[PDB]
């Protein structure tokens, strides 16, 4: 054959069943397309989104695709992770086929819902998803690398699903220590010792969760605001960090500051933020 | 003397290029991103002039920050010529780094081809098209530079239709170093690549000859995209296998030769681009 | 609780595996440095005995350091077999470094076998070595890693004539990722290489028996060292063109048509670690 | 031809006038043998010192070999640098044919010529041939980055030679800004922005220029006595530097403590070492 993928058939979807559609836009890494699906699970036509890559792919593009689909096999089914659900490998090409989020990323989602809707309990409910996604993650003994707003879909019933693991890896037994370099990851979701010192644990993840929660709670706002990516470097060594949004409280900004704890081990693990998060959840949620 | 701290950028300064932020207006957009803007005494010290700004965006990697000062650097290394987008300016100190570039009103070469297509393009104009870009990698291969990024979306077409080989960031230097068995080149986009790029960890002057030929064919099918029906994923083996594309419609048998040459397996056996300049300057005279 | 800054060390606790320092004396020396060492309790918790330790040297690098780290986690991954040198513990906190493992008292395979040259080896007993280091492999396969760097400078000899795997700071773990397209091998020596290792950006379970099919040539002519007479400066372009190793004096047709059976261009066409057992295990009954 | 390397006829040495002979080391890149090559310049046969490599060669070991010998080209002839005599690159193995240096490394050198033979004159003489190399490098946009007393060589002179191009770097238009990551850098060397920035300067080359200072006023020690290069990246942050060797002025002392600023445009120049070695050398110098 002139492909190059080994079969996976558990996973294989027949190409005759798939029918791709419109695009849902371009990511310089490759493309989504919206489709439909017959018997993709029912003989019934379900709506998903297909990664595919573009005629300028480059090597790096390829392998990046190839790695998120098997990092999704490795990670497995959560309600707040993007569900693979199946994958054009053979015979033509790569197709991954994942569950296909309505709403959009979530920058686009608060930003398009801000006040002249969200609400501060939705903001702590979305919050709360996102941790327990982590927490799950984490558990699979994987590394995102790349949690961001923009990497969040969110479902036409408001559920949070992160997505994009094409930089993540897998730590069950390596866990990269001082060659990991990470020099494509976005710099202003990156903990110090990601950015200086050729590591990446949990620990850094939960770093980059407490941006994600400053980009949720002001409501798909750019981290530190008027500071380049290129003075970031030496103001994070001077132990700066971004101020709290007008929609957080005191609580839950010292839970985004003690992610941005320089000392890794002195920041909450995700089961921690899991267990933090149920508590102010249920305490803004209306019990009448 | 200057204090300690007083910046908590990185670059280092080049005064020769620096422009004042303070005379630079961002307009609307246009890795990075590239955004209209208006630069006064860029050029007349009060008169301002059209240009565009590329720029760092919020979700900046550490890869694109080095690319967009490697961009930088090395059209600075190139120096100036008819068929290269020119550097005209930079912001470097004291906030975000701005690479400001010569404003291209009419796009990438793909997209205006594609706008072209008969139902306003020429065969004289195509050909004139392919020796202009001819011309452009004889003068930056001269300079010793390497683009490794060849493509018509890399290609940016002024009012005048001047075509202006753009998009630096990929390229390198190779005055002294030739990156032998060190250049693993998995950045490079695959349908343009030689094979010595793809398999042998190597770039030298004849594999950018490989992507003028694919170049080629992609201005004289007006824009079509390299290896119809033929996913990248499969074009590793076929191009080993000695596969290579046909013939273009709007193509004479003497063009298409040209490009088969261009994709000789062996680089050795590939004109270099000056030959490829002056055999496009005659089909040019003869058209 | 911890205080902080108590360690400037920088390796996370794995206290089944930690060994302590004051059990452990250092000797005589046998990317970093080996030495003989006596542990104390390691085993008797009062017996001292003899092992391996590795550790970085004075002019160690990042890369120097994170082999040696990935080392120590592929061999606990890997888990005890036979024929693999087997992990014994490790000092990580407080201090350098050192990888504690099984001391392998004749040295490497390459020159335990020169010595043991025609003027002690027989038959019989290279055959025994390849099947016990296609037992070793097999196994490692079977724990989902790739090992790389397979020749026999890095297999080890015990006082008891077993062969030990060794050397697993290039090893990777490709339990739920293949590292497809994205790794590049320009640390693996060139000789032992499978193809598409060098060329395709890929390494699979079937490039190791690429290698095994090198290392078994090795045994076969007493430690030799493969493809006489090519330098590795030709040898890209001598294996593209399907150019293949010689059959050593002291090996039959069939031994042979195995190594040539691992040398398959097309990687599914080579045997797999598990027919190679099978089939060593049947050589060695009819010898 | 099955080879792969390029035609440079001005360098090129003819293979039959080369004689092999005993080998003078493995340095687990490739190893270096002793030869006689006729005529390399006269049709004398001098003695030369071949670089090769091993039959383990990596395609890393490859492209450094052929990456010194083009290093090697642009740097040009200067006292302090091991010559490059020529090469052979056609029609069989790379045999890159430079000075051969009687006495060994300079680690060495200074070793078997320590006291119950060096004098402190001679130690800064030393230091000042290497500044001046070093200088003369930076003047030719060279960055060594692999600058230790192994990879300093002795001539039966007595002459200081910088050996080892290996890993050094062009900068003449392009100075790798936020791409150079240095994991194959010798840790106890480093400049902490080359530890942590993805940076390298012809500052960065000071620090380690300051750290062989050290390495010779301690006669051959091995730099950060006691300390693992597994805590260096914390003790270095933090601000911890060597003292000063008991055969060390503080006038010198204080040139290797400058040469260790944290801020790399606070460090001196090699120009500016070169002149305030002059300096210290002409005032030791029995001038009777
Ligand atoms: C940030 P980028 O690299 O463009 O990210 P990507 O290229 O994957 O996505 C491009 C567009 O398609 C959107 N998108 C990606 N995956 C899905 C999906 N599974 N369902 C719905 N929209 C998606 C994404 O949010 C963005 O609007
Ligand atoms: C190939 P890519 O990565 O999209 O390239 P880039 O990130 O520079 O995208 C810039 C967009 O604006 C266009 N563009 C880039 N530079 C200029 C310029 N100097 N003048 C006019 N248009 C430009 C370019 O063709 C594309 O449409
Ligand atoms: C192939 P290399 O890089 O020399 O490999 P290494 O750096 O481990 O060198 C170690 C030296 O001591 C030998 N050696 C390594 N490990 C052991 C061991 N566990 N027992 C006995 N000898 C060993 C090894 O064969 C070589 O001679
Ligand atoms: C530190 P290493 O990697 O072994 O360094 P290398 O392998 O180049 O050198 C190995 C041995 O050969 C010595 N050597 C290298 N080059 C020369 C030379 N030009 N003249 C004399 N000895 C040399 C070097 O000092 C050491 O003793």
């Amino acid at each position: 054959s002139e492909y190059e993928l080994p079969e996976d058939p558990k996973w294989e979807f027949p190409r005759d069943k798939l029918t791709l559609g419109k695009p849902l836009g371009e990511g310089c890494f490759g493309q989504v397309v919206m489709a439909e699906a017959v018997g993709i699970d029912p003989k019934e036509a379900v709506t998903v989104a297909v990664k595919m890559l573009k005629d300028d792919a480059t090597e790096k593009d390829l392998s990046d695709l190839v790695s998120e689909m098997e990092m999704m096999k490795m990670i497995g089914k959560h309600k707040n992770i993007i569900n693979l659900l199946g994958a054009c490998t053979q015979d033509g090409p790569l197709y991954v086929i994942v569950e296909y989020a309505s709403k959009g990323n979530l920058r686009e989602y608060l930003r398009a819902r801000r006040p002249p809707q969200m609400t501060f309990k939705d903001l702590v409910s979305c919050t709360y998803q996102l941790a327990r996604g982590m927490e799950y993650l984490a558990s699979q003994k994987c590394i995102h690398r790349d949690l961001t707003a923009r990497n969040v879909l969110v479902t036409e019933n408001n559920v949070m699903k992160i997505a994009d693991f094409g930089l993540a890896r897998d730590i069950n037994n390596i866990d990269y220590y001082k060659k990991t370099t990470n020099g494509r990851l976005p710099v202003k979701w990156m903990a110090p010792e990601a950015l200086f010192d050729r590591v990446y644990t949990h620990q850094s993840d939960v770093w980059s969760f407490g941006v994600l929660m400053w980009e949720i709670f002001t409501l798909g706002g750019s981290p530190y605001p008027g500071i380049p990516v290129e003075e970031l470097f030496k103001l994070l060594k001077e132990g700066h960090r971004m101020d709290k949004p007008a929609n957080c409280t005191n609580e839950l900004y010292m839970m985004m500051r003690d992610c941005w704890h320089a000392v890794p081990s002195q920041r909450p693990t995700f089961k921690q933020l899991v267990e933090d998060l149920d508590r102010i959840l249920t305490l803004t949620t209306n019990q009448e």
